[PDB]
This record gives structure tokens, C-alpha cells and sequence, in this order.
């Protein structure tokens, strides 16, 4: 009921797709950042929302800026998020799998940089 994911200096996540076993009550994403660039220039986060909500989350996050991890505080569209990390840093986020609803399309993404993928219940 966890996955390890990396974001590198070339703005790439090392997976495009996360699958969550339906046996899981909670799920944990462990984000890391191979490379050499720091948080203020090549910081990554990992953010989960519906596909429909992603644009507003990113836009509002960029308006909130760097010290708010490029996320709007208390954004109710964000189902789960890590903090922003630079190279060498790590952050894990855990969420309740029952927040993922049948029939919905979930996406994971970084807010400052064009990086995204799918999250699906197995
Ligand atoms: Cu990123």
C-alpha cells in the first residue's frame, strides 16, 4: 500500500501510472528527487486531484508561490499532496483510499512543472 516515485532535474517523474490495491485502507507515496538542483529552481511536489480539478489547483498554486509549496492553502480539491522538495530531499504523503470514488478520473502532478500521471484503483 505504498509506491516510491522520483522527480529529477529534467522535470520527469519516473512513473506515469500508480495503481492502488483495493485491499488498502490508506496509501502512501514516497517522493524523492535525484539530481543536483535545489528547491527554489527545480522543486517538485506530488499532488492528487480529479482530472477536472487539476487546472485550478495548478493555477491557484502558482499564485500562492514558493513558500506555500506552490499550493493554495486548504485547497479542498487536493485529495493528497507532499511538500515541495529539492534534490536529495524526501517527503511522504498518506491518504485514505476511501476518498477515491468510483467512476472518477484521478491524476497526480507537480504544480510548478509540466509533469503528470494517472492514479487508478486496481
Ligand atoms: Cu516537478
Amino acid at each position: 500500500c505504498s509506491v516510491d516515485i522520483q522527480g529529477n532535474d529534467q522535470m520527469q517523474f519516473n512513473t506515469n501510472a500508480i495503481t492502488v490495491d483495493k485491499s488498502c485502507k490508506q496509501f502512501t507515496v514516497n517522493l524523492s528527487h535525484p539530481g543536483n538542483l535545489p528547491k527554489n529552481v527545480m522543486g517538485h511536489n506530488w499532488v492528487l486531484s480529479t482530472a477536472a480539478d487539476m487546472q485550478g489547483v495548478v493555477t491557484d498554486g502558482m499564485a500562492s508561490g514558493l513558500d506555500k509549496d506552490y499550493l493554495k492553502p486548504d485547497d479542498s480539491r487536493v485529495i493528497a499532496h507532499t511538500k515541495l522538495i529539492g534534490s536529495g530531499e524526501k517527503d511522504s504523503v498518506t491518504f485514505d483510499v476511501s476518498k477515491l470514488k468510483e467512476g472518477e478520473q484521478y491524476m497526480f502532478f507537480c504544480t510548478p512543472h509540466p509533469m503528470k500521471g494517472t492514479l487508478t484503483l486496481k
